[PDB]
């Protein structure tokens, strides 16, 4: 069913220019390199959304562009409509992504 939602999610910047590639519940794989992370509305953040009007989830992937591709632990992560924040991390966190409106 669904009519018509969106995805927002919150990328962490970063390195220079990376892209990302998402889609709808194991549907179609936009054209790769999906989108290019569009910046926050903050202050060196990033923001993208993804309407999935028929779609609960969304998988999301990220790569600097050159051979350099973060899925996960598998493939990708499932996100769902509101808001969402993606974050690669250094320590010893391997591509999480935390809900909720991101600040600073």
């Amino acid at each position: 069913g669904g009519t018509t939602n969106k995805v927002t999610v919150y990328y962490k910047k970063g390195f220079n220019s990376p892209y990302i590639h998402y889609r709808p519940a194991g549907g179609s794989w936009t054209a790769a390199p999906g989108v290019k992370m569009q910046d926050a509305e903050i202050s060196g953040y990033a923001k993208i959304t993804v309407d999935i009007g028929s779609a609960s989830q969304l998988e999301a992937a990220f790569n600097d562009g050159n051979n350099n591709w973060d899925s996960n632990n598998t493939k990708n992560y499932l996100f769902s409509t509101g808001t969402s924040t993606y974050t690669p991390g250094s320590n010893g966190a391997a591509g999480t992504i935390r809900t909720g409106a991101p600040s600073g």
